């Protein structure tokens, strides 16, 4: 009997790659914010952890911080997840499921994660599906190409990320690919496909 | 309500600096087990995770490591927190309170920990504390000197902690009497002090 079970509404993902444009259209629903739970652009708590921004420390030595940020990352997507409402639906940005399907995977890949630091957030992940529930009903994926996503990511102009190679968002699309088209991951709940270019 | 909440029996923990003698304190447990849900030893688990020897790269390069490890220390201290059993008592050797309170508190001091890392585990901290139900009815301390801890860790002769220094342990000893003596720490059940200079 997990934390959270059974104090969840129906629950819709909006996933998809760096700059596919997930804010912007969960903001479509915001005039609806007392009707819907919506929890939206989690980056702006991986910018600030009590004055640190993790996200700029990760791009800037992926060697040190992948593992910590990554621990960060699951942190703030199970409290998006079990966090509590009455209201008959939530919406969230990311899900703790791309954090492991996609980015993990591909800093193990990458090198960045040492297999050490891997089985740590592996195992933990484990433990997590053992221990805390996480409302999964539709996943929206918005899919694009990883040109389309480079060019949303530089015009956004976050100083954190004005170093992200297409490569990398190359490597990203695949395994969001991998993931949410080619059933090629364990998980599985309905995946609705969306073009977004 | 929390995971594990409901579940768990009376609880006893186990602290005291390293080399103090929590296993060997618990093994004058091991006859009566069949009664006693007994969980020791949780250094093994940190020596070997799918092969990789976590404390090892901790004690080879902190700066790097120091992060991953507490993380995993963390989990192994849940899995036991809440581990399920029908016994009528639980006795765990150390708790994610000393990882808490002392060593991360000492790894920050050092740099081992900085301040994004130390943010991330505090963060965490609290989420478990939200989440997960942690049992604790009481806690045994073995006390010692930071010197015969020294002396017990150089005749049990780990590899891994063939470089920690005698200032290591002075640095943990005062962690520990802050928790356990001053209680300058949360909450700490009740507290059982015992002499562990033989
Ligand atoms: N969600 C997530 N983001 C990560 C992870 N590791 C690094 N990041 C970084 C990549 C980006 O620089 C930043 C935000 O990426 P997201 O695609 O999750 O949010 P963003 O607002 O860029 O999406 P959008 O452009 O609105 O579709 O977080 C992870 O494990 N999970
Ligand atoms: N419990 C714990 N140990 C840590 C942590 N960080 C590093 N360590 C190291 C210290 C030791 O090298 C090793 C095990 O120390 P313990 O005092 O927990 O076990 P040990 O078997 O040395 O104690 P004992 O001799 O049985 O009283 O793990 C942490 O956060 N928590």
């Amino acid at each position: 009997t997990k934390y959270a079970e059974g104090t969840q509404p129906f629950t819709v993902l909006i996933e998809g790659n760096i700059g596919s444009g997930k804010t912007t259209y969960l903001n479509h629903f915001e005039k609806y914010k007392n009707d819907i739970c919506l929890l939206t652009e989690p980056v702006e708590k991986w910018r600030n952890v009590n004055g640190v921004n993790l996200l700029e420390l990760m791009y800037k030595d992926p060697k040190k911080w992948a593992m910590p940020f990554q621990s960060y990352v699951t942190l703030t997507m199970l409290q998006s997840h079990t966090a509590p409402t009455n209201k008959k639906l939530k919406i969230m940005e990311r899900s703790i499921f791309s954090a492991r399907y996609c980015f993990v995977e591909n800093m193990r890949r990458n090198g960045s994660l040492e297999q050490g630091m891997y089985n740590t957030l592996e195992e933990w992940y484990k433990f997590i599906e053992e221990s805390i529930h996480v409302q999964a009903d539709l996943i929206i994926y918005l899919r694009t190409s990883p040109e389309v996503a480079y060019e949303r990511i530089r015009q956004r102009a976050r100083s954190e990320e004005s170093c992200v190679p297409l490569k990398y968002l190359q490597e990203l699309h695949e395994l969001h690919e991998d993931w949410l088209i080619h059933q090629r991951r364990p998980q599985s709940c309905k995946v609705l496909v969306l073009d977004a270019d």
